[PDB]
C-alpha cells in the first residue's frame, strides 16, 4: 500500500530538481524533506509517493467556516496519509492532527535589506517608518493573532489594519518584496528560512535581532493513525544518529553560495 | 485523587528554599520545575505533591538485568504519576514511557575552568586549550567525563560518530573514573582539578553555572547535538494529552520564555 | 442619561481619524483625550457623547461684558457636563468651574524655527538666537506671540514679573498682531516666518510638534511656570468627586504615563 | 481663633531654628513650609500656630485597624485644622481628607552613593547585589505595595521579604544608610528631597535615572471643612504670582552649598 505524502514546495525542504520535465515519480524531487521522507520510509519499511499540496498553504482555518486548508486540510480529510514538510507544531493544529517530535528547532525572526536601526522587535513596532508583515494563512500570522503580549498585540493590530495588504501569498513573494522595497519593508518568517535565504545569492538580505519565540517542525499524521508511533520513533532514531544534523548541514551550509 | 510528581534536585529547576527546615509541602522547593508544575496544574486542574527520587538519578536501563532506575524507572513501575523535571527525550526512554513536546531546548556542551586573561598593546584576550570536541578527543592532558545514569552517557555509549566513539572509548577505560554521581559534583571536580578536567553536561545547566558566582567555568564550542526536555508520563496513562496540550499552551502564551529568562538570566551574578 | 463631553480639536489630544467621513459617534476621534474619556467612563459607569466647541476656544473673559466663552464658558451655562480636554487650571477659571487634580504637567515654553547646523574640527554645533525669555524680551528683531483666548495670554496680562510685564506690553502694542487663533496657526507662522517669529505655547504641545516631521521647530529655554491640565466640571455638580477619584486612580495605576508615552513618544519620528 | 497647623521636620520644608532655645512661637521655625503657611495666612487672614506632628510619620493605615497615624491622623481626628507640609496626594488619603491643588511636583527617585551601573529602575529590579528600600509609613511604600506593574511588583516583593529591615524610620536615617553603605545600598525617596540632598554638602549622593511616577504635595484639610476652598484659591494665586517658584528657588538653589 503506497503511502501518500503531502508536502509543499519550500526551499531547501522540497525542490523540483533542475530537469524535472524528463523525470517521473519521487525522483523528480530533492531536498531536506525528500531525504527525511526517504529515511522515514527506510526505517518504517513502506513504499511512498510524494505529492504536492494543491494550494501553497501550510494550514489554517478560514473565516468562521471551520475548514482546514493546505497540508493540514489534506491530512484531516483523509486526502493524505502523512506530511513530511516544514509544518510548525501549534496548539490549534495539534488538537486535530498527530505531530511527532520536532526534527528542527526554529523561531520567528526579522529579516531586512542589507548597525540596523530596528534590531529588536520592540523598535520595529515602535517605528512606523518601516512596514512589516507575515505569510498569509501560515503559522506566524496565527501566532500574532492570538498573542497576548502587548508588543505582539500592537504588531498584529497594525498589521491587520494596513493598506495595502502587508501579507504575502508565498515566502518567495515576501523575500522579493523585502529585496525590492529598498529597506522600507521587513519580512517576518521562520529562522531556518531566514538563514537559508541570507546564505544564498545575491546575499542582499540579512537577519536582524533575535528570535521572537521557539517552535519546531514536526511530522504530522491524521488523528488516530497507526503510523504516528513508528514515525515518532524514526524521528527520535534519526535525531540520535545525527542524520538530521547531517541533512541540515548538507542542505543549509554544504553549498553556501554566499560571502561570509 | 492527588497525583505524585517526581523531580530531581537540580538547579535552577528544583532547589531547597532558605527557610525550608520548617515549611511543609510544595512550598519547600523553588525553581523552574516547581512553577512549571504549578502552571500545569492551573491549566488542567489537579492536586499535585512534589517528591524527590531517592536514588537521585535521571534514569537508565541496567545492563544484563533490564531494570530501569531513577526517575524513569520509578515512573515505569507506577510509584509516580508525572515527571516534571529536566528529563531528556531519548529513543530508549520513549519505548517505556510517554514524553510530551519539549519545553526547553538543550544540547551536550563542554565545561572547563575559565583560564586567566592573557597579558599581551594592552588588550586582554581569553586563550583556551580546548575549542571543540574533535580537539578535546585528540588531546590527552585533559580528562573529560559525564554524569552517571544520564542521557549524555547513553548518547556517548551508543554513538557511531568517530569522534564520539573515541571519547566513549576513552571514558570507558579511564582510571580514575571520570564519571560523577551528580552535576554539582562534576562542577566541583571541574573547579578543583586546576584546569585538567572537562565536564560534558547539558547546555542549560552549563549556562546557569556560567552566569552565577564564582563564575570560574566557561562553555567552549557549540552543542554536540540538539535535544529537549519533556514531561514524562507513564505509558498508557490519562495524563499524556492534557500535559502535552498544557506544554503547548505555555509555549504559545510566552510563559516558558519568561520563566527561562527569569530563572536563568535575571539572577546574572556575573 | 447620556452626558455630553466637550473637547478641543488639538493634537495629540483629539485628532480626526483618517476614515472619519463615514464613522459616527465617539469612534470618529482618536488621541489622548478620547482614551482619557474612555478610562473615566470605565471608572464610573456612564454614557458620554464627545463634542467639539463651535468657537474652538479654551475659555476667557470678554472685555467690558464679563461673559465667558470657549469650553469654560459653555460649561458654565450648562450646555456641557464635563470638559475632558487640555484645559489649564487657573485662578480665574477655578472661581467659576470645578477643576480636578492635574492629569498632566506643563509650562509656558518658546517655539522657534530650528536653525541650521553651524560649522566652524569638523563638528556640527547648534546655535540659537534665543535661549531664555529674558533675552527674548530684551531683543526686538524676533517677534513673539501667544494664542487668542488662551491661558498663556491671561498669564502674561496679569503678570507682575518685570520680564513678563515687558513681553505683555510688547504684545499689546504689536502691529501686525502676534496673536493666533489656533495652535496649528501659530506653528505655521513659526515655520513660514523663517526665524522671525517665536510662539509662546504649552510645553506638551511644543514637545509633540517638535517630535514629528518635518521637525523644523525647537523648544528653547525652560518653562516659564508650572501648571497642569484638569478635567473641568460645573460648580456644584455630582461628577466632580468621582472624576477626581478617577484621575487619582489612573495616576496610581500609571495609565496616564503609558497614554503619554504612546501618544507623544511612540508616534514620534526624526 | 488660632488655626492649628500640623507639620513635620523635613528639610528644607520645616527646619529647626539655629537659636531656637531662646525663641518661641512660630518664629522658631523656618523653611519652605513655614513661608507657605505665612502666605496662606496672609491671603486668608487668620492667625495660626505651627505645631509639630507627634510622631515623625506623614500618614498611613495600620495593620487592619483602620487608624490613621501622623499628620493625616491629626487631621481626621480633629487634632489639627490644616497641614502645610510635604504631604503627597494619594487616592487613599483623598477619600478621608481634602487636598488642595499641588504646590510642588515630584516623583519617586533612586539615590545612591557617588560608571553608574544601575541606570533605570528596571536594572535595579534585575539586580540582586544592591539593597534598596523606602521610608516606612510614608507614601512611597504604599505606592510600591499597591502597584500592579511587574517591575514594581518585583520591587515590593523583594523589599517586604528582606533581612534585615530595608526600611528607614526617617529620611535622614535613609540618607545616612546610603552614605555609609559604601555604595551597596540604594534609597528610594521623593525627587525634591533627593535634589536638596545632592545639592548640599558633602554632596556624596547622586541621582540616577528618571522619576518613576509623577505626584505632588497638597495642603491637606479635614474633610468637610470651611478652609478648603480659601486655601485652594490661595495656592492657585501663589502659583500664578510666582511665589511658589520664588520659595523653591530660595530654599533649594539660593544657597547652593555644592559644586555643580
Ligand atoms: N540542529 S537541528 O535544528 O537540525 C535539530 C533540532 C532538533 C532535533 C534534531 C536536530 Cl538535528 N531533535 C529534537 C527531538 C529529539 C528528541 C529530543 C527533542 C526532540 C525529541 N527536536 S529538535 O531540538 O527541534
Ligand atoms: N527558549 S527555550 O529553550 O526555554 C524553549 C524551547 C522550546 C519551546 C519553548 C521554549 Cl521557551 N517550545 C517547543 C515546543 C513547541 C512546539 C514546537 C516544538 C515544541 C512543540 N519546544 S522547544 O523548541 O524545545
Ligand atoms: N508625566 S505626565 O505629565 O503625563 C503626569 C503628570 C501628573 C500626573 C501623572 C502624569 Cl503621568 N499626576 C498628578 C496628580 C496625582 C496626584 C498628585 C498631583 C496630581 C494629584 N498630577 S501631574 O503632576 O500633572
Ligand atoms: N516649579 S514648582 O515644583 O515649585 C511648582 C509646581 C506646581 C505649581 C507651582 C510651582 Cl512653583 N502649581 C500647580 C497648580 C497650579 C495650577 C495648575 C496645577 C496646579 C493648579 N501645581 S504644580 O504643577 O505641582
Ligand atoms: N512553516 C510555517 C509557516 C511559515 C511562517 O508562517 O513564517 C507553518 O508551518 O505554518
Ligand atoms: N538531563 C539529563 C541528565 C543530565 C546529563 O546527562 O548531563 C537526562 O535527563 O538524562
Ligand atoms: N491649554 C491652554 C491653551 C493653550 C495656550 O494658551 O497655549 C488653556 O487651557 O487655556
Ligand atoms: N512626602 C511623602 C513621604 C515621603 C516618602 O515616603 O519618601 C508623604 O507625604 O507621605
Amino acid at each position: 500500500k503506497t503511502v501518500v505524502v503531502t508536502t509543499i514546495l519550500e526551499s531547501p525542504y522540497v525542490m523540483m530538481k533542475k530537469n524535472h520535465e524528463m523525470l517521473e515519480g519521487n525522483e523528480r524531487y530533492e531536498g531536506y524533506c525528500v531525504d527525511l521522507a526517504a529515511e522515514i520510509a527506510k526505517h518504517c519499511g513502506f513504499k511512498y509517493k510524494l505529492t504536492i499540496v494543491g494550494d501553497g498553504k501550510y494550514g489554517a482555518r478560514d473565516a468562521d467556516t471551520k475548514i482546514w486548508n493546505g497540508m493540514v486540510g489534506e491530512l484531516v480529510y483523509g486526502k493524505a496519509d502523512i506530511a513530511i514538510a516544514p509544518l510548525t507544531i501549534t496548539l490549534v493544529r495539534e488538537e486535530v492532527i498527530d505531530f511527532s517530535k520536532p526534527f528542527m528547532s526554529l523561531g520567528i525572526s526579522i529579516m531586512i535589506k542589507k548597525v540596523s536601526p530596528i534590531e529588536s522587535a520592540e523598535d520595529l513596532s515602535k517605528q512606523t517608518e518601516i512596514a512589516y508583515g507575515t505569510l498569509d494563512s501560515g503559522s506566524t500570522k496565527e501566532f500574532f493573532r492570538r498573542s497576548k503580549i502587548a508588543v505582539f498585540d500592537k504588531m498584529w493590530t497594525y498589521m491587520r489594519s494596513a493598506e495595502p495588504s502587508v501579507f504575502v501569498r508565498t515566502t518567495a513573494e515576501g523575500v522579493a518584496r523585502v529585496r525590492k522595497s529598498k529597506g522600507k519593508y521587513a519580512y517576518l518568517l521562520e529562522s531556518t528560512m531566514n538563514e537559508y535565504i541570507e546564505q544564498r545569492k545575491p546575499c542582499d538580505t540579512m537577519k536582524v535581532g533575535g528570535n521572537l519565540d521557539s517552535k519546531g517542525y514536526g511530522i504530522a499524521t491524521p488523528k488516530g493513525s497507526s503510523l504516528g508511533t513508528p514515525v515518532n520513533l524514526a524521528v527520535l532514531k534519526l535525531s540520535e544518529q545525527g542524520v538530521l544534523d547531517k541533512l541540515k548541514n548538507k542542505w543549509w551550509y554544504d553549498k553556501g553560495e554566499c560571502g561570509a
